[PDB]
DNA sequence: AAGACGGGGAC
DNA sequence: GTCCCAGTCT
């Protein structure tokens, strides 16, 4: 019932679609940026970031020529920072290798970093009219309910099933609108909890509704870590900060020297870290910070800094009024908040 | 396959 | 507390 299902979906979309920032036009660059920002992040959270980001990097070239440091700063607070490292690399790739044009071929676009099966579909269908599926969590929930699919959507292969289903029922004449409509339906009507089936424009076609299990679908299947942070203040009013490893947790972000206490030593395993030496004091406050695969049990440790050598290695000396110039994870952002809240 | 990879806002 | 959001990479 593909064709008729398409008409209802698309009709609903025209009337109910939200006027979001990235929907002003279909510029490949603007669509791509928004799609990367939306990965595992809510629309409400993205809006402010997209606005600031586009103003600061209006074109793909402008973003390509920016120093990675400024690009990360623009992403400070969004989470999953590798998304922007990959988008930056990919954008630099399109400028030099593809003459500043976002490839319109799925095989070409999919080779760029950060571009997985979802983004290929979202960006190419929307910006170029390419008939590729764009299956995100929203679509998976929608399709799972419409076709009563009970396979664990956390299974790597379950997404392939959904992609095939989309290839069979999508409006090949307007793939972009079709894909977007499917996502919007999931965002506004066919919601995680208490979907609005009575007001759904494709209720008639829904097997989950007919069987009364809409709410039980889709079917879907952390370690603690103590950490000691050090905030060394130079009598001159400058602070010590280091850039993080280029690969792994919060990669390439700045932070206050710290170590995985892995117990309860505190001001011990830290001092040792010198690879330019000094001693600490007693804590100032303790909090926690969650991620997705692990939690941080960090405890701060202040101290004084006396110069005895050149600041090298990842480390970098910086005046207090310049900190707002670096990109810091949310955890360490709080560390500094509690510090000036202390010396207050 | 399954775990790494942020931060936040409903319920 | 729990879920999951416009997922990608190894
Ligand atoms: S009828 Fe209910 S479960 Fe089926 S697609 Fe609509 S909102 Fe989703
Ligand atoms: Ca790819």
């Amino acid at each position: 019932p593909a064709r008729e299902f398409q008409r209802d979906l698309l009709d609903w979309f025209a009337r109910e679609r939200r006027d979001l920032p990235w929907r002003k036009d279909r510029d490949p660059y603007k669509v791509w940026v928004s799609e990367v920002m939306l990965q595992q992040t809510r629309v409400e959270t993205v809006i402010p970031y997209f606005e600031q980001f586009i103003d600061r990097f209006p074109t793909l070239e402008a973003l390509a020529d920016a120093d990675e440091d400024e690009v990360l700063k623009a992403w400070e607070g969004l989470g999953y920072y590798s998304r922007v490292r990959n988008l930056h690399a990919a954008v630099k790739e399109v400028k030099t290798r593809y003459g500043g044009k976002v490839p319109d071929d799925p095989d070409e676009f999919s080779r760029l970093k950060g571009v997985g099966p979802y983004t290929v579909g979202a960006v190419l269908s929307l910006a170029y009219g390419v008939p590729e599926p764009a299956v995100d969590g929203n679509v998976m929930r929608v399709l799972s309910r419409l076709f009563l699919v009970t396979d664990d959507i956390a299974k790597c292969s379950t997404r392939k099933r959904f992609e095939q289903i989309v290839r069979e029922i999508m409006a090949y004449e307007n793939p972009g609108a079709f894909n977007e409509a499917l996502i919007e339906l999931g965002a506004l009507v066919c919601t995680p909890r208490r979907p609005s089936c009575l007001l759904c424009p494709v209720q008639a076609y829904c097997q989950a509704f007919a069987e009364g299990v809409a709410e039980e679908l889709p079917v879907k299947m952390v370690k603690q870590v103590p950490l000691a942070v050090a905030v060394l203040a130079d009598d001159e009013g400058r602070v010590l900060i280091r850039k993080r490893d280029s690969t792994g947790l919060l990669a390439n972000l700045w932070e206050f020297p710290s170590c995985e206490t892995d117990g309860a030593d505190g001001k011990e395993k830290l001092e040792q870290m010198v690879g330019l030496q000094v001693e600490l004091t007693e804590p100032i406050v303790s909090f926690e910070h969650a991620f997705s695969h692990l939690v941080w049990q960090l405890t701060v440790f202040p101290g004084r800094l006396v110069h005895g050598g050149p600041v090298e290695e990842p480390y970098r000396l910086a005046p207090e009024d310049e900190l707002k110039a670096y990109a810091f994870p949310v955890s360490h952002q709080r560390v500094w908040r509690e510090y000036k809240e202390w010396a207050s």
